RNA sequence: UUGGAGUAGGCCAGCUCAGACCGAACUCAUUUCCUGCCUUUUACCGGAUGUGACCGUGAGUUGGCCUGAAAUACUCCCUAAUCUUUGGAAACUCUCUGGAUAUCCCAGAUU
């Protein structure tokens, strides 16, 4: 209502699209659904990007940037590095 | 915190088991003796020794009755602020050790 949390409840009063950074060093694209006090956050129209270097034949290659769409999203708290409300 | 299997109280009757304290109470009969009183024995005296009955008792279980309650209700066991559950992670490089041993790779350790 009144602290942070509430600009997740203006994501969920708008449906934007947020651009979240994780823990594990990717990054997801998704409308918030719903939300709690403990940053456990439920999404919809989920875009999730990372990138990666692949080793072909023992020679590091230049970094990849990939990524995965996924239609319901359960994204639990603590792994969350950061939020972007756009 | 939940699931599974359960269903009340009162009373009546049958059955089985329980004296050891079944019974915080108390009688009678009788076998074999010993004693007492005794003309005879029933009935008696009072100790031992066993052995039966009778007045009762409890638990378990089965059926029934009475008043209800009516999927209500009740029941048993059971499964975000530091020491765990609201993550010091993630990623890559360097060095060292071993295997390979010209390297790549990989395992372990460290930054």
């Amino acid at each position: 209502a009144n602290g942070p949390l509430s600009l997740l409840q203006t994501a969920v009063r708008s449906h934007t699209q947020v651009l979240i950074s994780v823990r594990s060093g990717r990054k997801l694209l998704a409308r918030v659904k719903a939300f709690d006090r403990h940053c456990n956050m439920i999404l919809e129209n989920v875009k999730e990007m990372w990138t990666e270097t692949p080793v072909t034949n023992g020679k590091k290659g230049r970094p990849v940037n990939k990524d995965r769409f996924i239609s319901k999203m359960f994204l639990r708290g603590d792994s969350v590095v950061i939020v972007l409300l756009s």
